[PDB]
RNA sequence: CGUCAAAGCACUUUGCAAAAGCUAACGUAUCUGUUUCUUGCCUUUUACCAGAAACAGCCGUUUGUAAGGUGUGCUAAUUUGACUGUAUAGUUUUUGUAAUCU
């Protein structure tokens, strides 16, 4: 939409906020929630997150349920951990990659 | 204006109590009386004259508080008080130069 000026009042700030998820990079979380797709998320401490994303924030603060979480580290040994539900601060996100359900 | 708290709220009637503390208008107003002195006019008393000191009375004022009245409400209205009250991922704090090993 034709208002990326970044000098906006509240109504147009909200308009750009919704448009950004309508079409921008963060749009992937929208149809990831709607389609309930597998998403792999990596934190900044080299931790792996696979789960459904029930909801997400504009700051990418996402609530995750059914997380498949693995961390690696003696000899390199891979270990996993399943948590039913979690709230993730968008600060620690490095990447999200969607695994299409179909 | 905002958040929180408790109080129904606005107007009004009556009772009770208090009203200088750091020199200052309870009242930006203003009367009367008693006692003790000093005076004026004076034939004697009341009524008087005009100054002071110490006391009182009356016409009023303000605040607090208690119980009521009227009109509106409790399916909300208003008032009083308190408050470290506001946005914001793009360098000076809160949307990460992190993890890695030592
Ligand atoms: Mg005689």
């Amino acid at each position: 939409v034709d208002k990326p000026r970044s000098e906006l009042s509240e109504i147009e700030l909200a308009r750009l906020e919704e448009y950004e998820f309508s079409a921008g990079p963060l749009s992937v979380l929208q149809q990831a929630v709607k389609n309930h797709d597998q998403v792999l998320i990596n934190c900044r401490n080299n931790k792996k997150l696979l789960a459904r994303v029930k909801a997400f924030d504009r700051h990418s603060n996402m609530v995750l349920e059914n997380v498949k979480e693995m961390w690696t580290e003696g000899k390199a040994i891979n270990k996993d951990r399943f948590i039913s539900k979690m709230f993730l601060r968008g600060d620690g996100v490095v990447l999200v990659v969607r695994i299409p359900s179909a």
